[PDB]
DNA sequence: TTTTTTTTTTTTTT
């Protein structure tokens, strides 16, 4: 929506890689407008010049999600 | 975009819960237009009457993502 | 080869 949305990287979680479009797929915990810190997984430009839209994962989600996912690899 | 997008549930992976909006947060592998089967995490209506937008996770992503995330809870 | 959102969306043949 806005040209530059306010944010801040609280903690880097997982980094996957770039795609054919250069989409840097990563999962990091950032603060929404430098207020609420939460986990959000998105992909950005290869040159890190811009960002895109993905999905936000709350503690409730990440908790149950990781619990099951981690156990799925068992 | 469309009123009803074509799809098919190949395999259910993880089910989180509903939210204050009734958003049923789940992660299941479905076939895009009943063609390409891929993992996609989204939230639907409480009464499962409609669906919404989320994010699609490819094998490359889910693979590295799971590996790291699973190890993160170790 | 999307141009990111301070928690009641109406889903897309990579």
């Amino acid at each position: 929506m806005a040209d530059k949305l306010k944010f801040e990287i609280i903690e880097e979680l997982i980094v996957l890689s770039e795609n054919a479009k250069g989409w840097r797929k990563e999962l990091n915990r950032v603060s929404w407008n430098d207020a609420e810190p939460k986990y959000d997984i998105r992909t950005w430009s290869p040159d890190h010049e811009k960002m895109g839209k993905g999905i936000t994962l709350s503690e409730e989600e990440f908790g149950v999600l990781l619990k099951e996912l981690g156990n799925k690899l068992e």
